[PDB]
This record gives structure tokens, C-alpha cells and sequence, in this order.
């Protein structure tokens, strides 16, 4: 059996539709409290819909974990997170951490409980309420350091704590940190001077300084995602142009020119050498990550000359592009790189993930 989901967040609507990625027939559309920013887990058996404004978290069973398979209708769970502002949603092996703007704190919780209906939280301290991050480790957790004198700031470094939120060893200072990704065991987080680099063995988390190489034009990331499949980094760096990062190579970098501005991008996660970039022309471009060069392009929609806009998501052979304005789904085949199919989504479907796979029943 095989089975992939399609969640979609409206961008005005407090609701969450859920497609069968498959067919494109809808499966619930669940009614949360604001429009929700999107979240899967590494699993794939919860997603999560941050609403920024509305001050709580949603948590919704996808239906679909895990080879062997087992396949239940998608629900919305009763447990909520609080807090003023929700903002960055980390997960890593089952440890969840979300952020609150406007909290002292972050709260960690577990993958397992949340599916069981329980809702089991440490509160760890981040000295100040600031648009930050937080990554979930064993025993501690990477947090970003609030701006001195204001903290309404963009943070200057990240350190790790215990639980309890007390500081391990030193700060790693890294100004105007904004962006965060996690590709296997390594995880990223951007700003002025370069990336911190994240990873944790049988101790404390550790953190190490990459700074942009010297050979790239001015510029600096603020956004990021990582493979899944294979190890490496995309960030924007300025709004025209993404980096590549292999954060295991000393030839870090490579530089990809975009033809216009950059809308949205994503990686495959099915075929490991390729990750997707949404221009504001309305194409979708191929990056071929080991060339380091974008492949192939594709329109998909009318331009959006740079406020809802598309985002991708892959799911099976399949990419996924919301054209909000049009209240649709545009169906791509992953491997010729053509449109398929579209599917109908009542409202501005704006954020999208997909989960699934295959597995024996």
C-alpha cells in the first residue's frame, strides 16, 4: 500500500485542509483558532500548525507512520501549545521544540507523548522574548541568545542549556542569526558572518563557526533548509541568488544565480540529488545539488512579481505548487518535470507539506 497527504494551510482562514496526494480528494479540513504556518515531523506522523497571531500551536495525527505501514483518517489532536506569538518549529528524532516570540520560554515536548494524547512540556528559559530558535538535543537544547540592550533585535549567537535552561559551555556568537535547517546529523543555523553548525554525539550539543567563504559576493543567509538524503544546506543570500553548503567539505559553497527573485524552495526528499526554487516569474526550477546549477525550469504559474504567494512541496514522484490567488494545486511529474494535474482547494491555499509512503499491510 502506498499513501502520501497533502496539508494545506489558507492564508486568511483558520482551517488546514488535507488532500489525498494521490487523487487529489479531500480527506477532513480541520478548524483551528488562526492561519496556521505548517509543520511535519521527521516521522511524518504529526504535523504541526503554528498560528502566529491566534497564540497557540495545533497538532494534527497525519494518519500515516511507520517497512511496514499503518493507515488511520487524519485527526486533530486535543492537545494545544500556548504561548503569545508561536514562531520556529524545530524537530528532530521525536524532540519537538517551539518557540514564542513573546515567552521567556520554549517548550519541549516528545513526539511519542503528543501522539497519545498527552502533553508532557519543559519549559526551558530564554533569558529574553525575541524572534529566535531553539533545536532539541538529548539532555540540552541550542537557543538562541536575545539581543542585549534592546532583544526586539535579530539575535547575536546561540548557546546550549540544559533543560533547566542553564548555559553549558560557551556563547557561540554569530550576529543577526535568522534561519534555521537540520540535515542528518548536522544541524545549521544562518547569520551575518556565516553558519552554526550543530551536532550532538554522547555529550553536550556541540557548535561550530562556517564562515561564508571569502570568494562570494556580499551578501549574507537568512533562510534555509536541508537534504534529506543527503547532507547539505540551500539559503538565500540576497533575494535573487541561494547558497549551496556542504557542511562536510572545506570547499563549502557554491553560488546559484537565480533568473528572478526567489519565492519559495524545498528539497526532494524521494530523490536526494534535487531540491526545487519558486521564482517570481512563476517557474519552478530544478537544482541539481551535486552540479550546483539549476537543470531545468518549468512554469507553473502566472507570475507573482514578488501578499500570498506559492510554496512546493514533494510527495511520491509528485511536486506540489500552491497557486493561492487562483485557489488550486498545480500537479507536477517529478521526473519529466511537466504538469499533471491540478487540484482545487477552496479559499488562497498558501503553506503546504506532504507526508507518506509505502509500506506492507
Amino acid at each position: 500500500v502506498t499513501a502520501w497527504r497533502l496539508f494545506i494551510a489558507d492564508h486568511d482562514k483558520p482551517v488546514v485542509n488535507v488532500i489525498d496526494a494521490l487523487d487529489g480528494d479531500k480527506l477532513a479540513t480541520f478548524n483551528v483558532k488562526g492561519p496556521a504556518n505548517l509543520s511535519r515531523s521527521e516521522s511524518g506522523a504529526t504535523i504541526f500548525a503554528i498560528q502566529g497571531s491566534a497564540g497557540v500551536v495545533s497538532t494534527i495525527a497525519s494518519g500515516i507512520a511507520f517497512a511496514d505501514i499503518d493507515i488511520d483518517a487524519p485527526k486533530l489532536l486535543p492537545l494545544e501549545l500556548t504561548g503569545k506569538k508561536p514562531g520556529h518549529f524545530v524537530e528532530r528524532q521525536g524532540k519537538i521544540a517551539q518557540w514564542f516570540d513573546g515567552e521567556d520560554s520554549a517548550q519541549i515536548l516528545g513526539e511519542s507523548a503528543v501522539l497519545k494524547g498527552q502533553k508532557n512540556i519543559t519549559k526551558v528559559n530564554v533569558v529574553a522574548p525575541h524572534h529566535g530558535v531553539a533545536v532539541p538535543y538529548d539532555n540540552y537544547a541550542v537557543v538562541s541568545i536575545p539581543n542585549p540592550d534592546d532583544a526586539s533585535k535579530r539575535p547575536v549567537g546561540a548557546r546550549v542549556v540544559d533543560l533547566q535552561g542553564k548555559k553549558v559551555g560557551d556563547d557561540a556568537l554569530c550576529p543577526g542569526l535568522h534561519g534555521s535547517a537540520g540535515s542528518g546529523d548536522t544541524f545549521a543555523l544562518s547569520c551575518e558572518t556565516g553558519l552554526l553548525l550543530i551536532t550532538q554525539k554522547n555529550a553536550a550539543p556541540v557548535i561550530r563557526h562556517l564562515p561564508y567563504a571569502k570568494t562570494l559576493p556580499e551578501g549574507s543567509t537568512s533562510t534555509l533548509i536541508g537534504g534529506k538524503g543527503m547532507q547539505y544546506f540551500i539559503g538565500n543570500y540576497g533575494p535573487d541568488r541561494i547558497i549551496l553548503v556542504d557542511p562536510t567539505e572545506s570547499d563549502s559553497f557554491r553560488l546559484i544565480q537565480l533568473p528572478t527573485r526567489r519565492v519559495h524552495f524545498v528539497v526532494d526528499p524521494v530523490r536526494a540529488k534535487f531540491a526545487y526554487v519558486f521564482t517570481e516569474d512563476g517557474k519552478l526550477n530544478q537544482i541539481d545539488v551535486l552540479k550546483g546549477e539549476i537543470s531545468q525550469s518549468v512554469r507553473v504559474t502566472d507570475p507573482y512579481s514578488m501578499d500570498p504567494r506559492p510554496r512546493i512541496a514533494v510527495a511520491d514522484n509528485k511536486i506540489y505548487v500552491t497557486d493561492p490567488l487562483k485557489s488550486k494545486i498545480i500537479v507536477l511529474d517529478a521526473t519529466s518535470f511537466k504538469k499533471t494535474s491540478e487540484i482545487s482547494v477552496e479559499g488562497q491555499p498558501f503553506n503546504i507539506v506532504a507526508v507518506g509512503g509505502s509500506g506492507k499491510v
